[PDB]
């Protein structure tokens, strides 16, 4: 339909009927099972953007919807959402193994204070995870991150990650500084997201 613009409706059925379940910028709302439970579509304003996930585990699985979507049931077990500012940016990584390790091989554990800990696996597909969300102009973060070798258990690095806001770019930047493992690279992937590469498995 037409909404509010810092506002988003959810709504029972597909195709935005019925009457809807209004929510605006700065709510997070987690639910006991998943958000289909309820809803299975959603409208939203001009300026506002939903950033979706799954909080009953670390997978980091999770959807933006940045415009009304009609249908909504097909989205994995997302059980959480926050309702963000248009420029508001979701930081994701996707962990890869150039090593010639098996797949899964590898973990990065990422303490993300906000969206909640993270365990990505390498080489394991294609879904981003979820990692952190940031304000445009937001106050810069800080996340403890842990590379451990699964199979072995021992542990390759441990360290933290610095984002901060690129007012030039209006861009999230990953900072590498002295705590970030020298064993991983970042390589940018989009306006936030991130390919993180073990690129030395041998331990600090």
């Amino acid at each position: 339909p037409s909404v509010d613009p810092t506002k988003v409706i959810f709504y029972q059925k597909k195709n935005f009927e019925g009457s809807g379940d209004t929510y605006a910028v700065g709510q997070d709302v987690s639910v006991p099972g998943s958000l289909n439970d309820k809803y299975f579509s959603v409208a939203v304003g001009a300026s506002a953007k939903v950033i979706a996930w799954q909080h009953y585990n670390e997978t980091g699985h999770y959807r933006e919807w940045t415009t009304s979507q009609a249908d909504i049931s097909d989205i994995g077990g997302l059980s959480r959402f926050r309702v963000v500012d248009d420029d508001t940016r979701a930081i994701s990584f996707l962990f890869k193994d150039a090593t010639g390790g098996a797949d899964k091989q590898y973990s990065l554990k990422v303490d993300a204070r906000d969206v909640g800990t993270v365990m990505l696996y390498s080489n394991d597909g294609d879904e981003y995870g979820l990692v952190g969300i940031m304000p445009e102009g937001g106050p810069p973060v800080t996340t403890a991150v842990y590379v451990r070798d699964e199979h072995s258990g021992v542990y390759i690095a441990v360290g933290s990650v610095y984002f901060e806001w690129n007012k030039d770019n209006g861009e999230v930047d990953v900072v590498e500084n002295e705590h970030w493992p020298k064993q991983l690279k970042s390589k940018r992937t989009g306006k936030s997201s991130f390919e993180v590469t073990l690129v030395d498995n041998k331990p600090s």
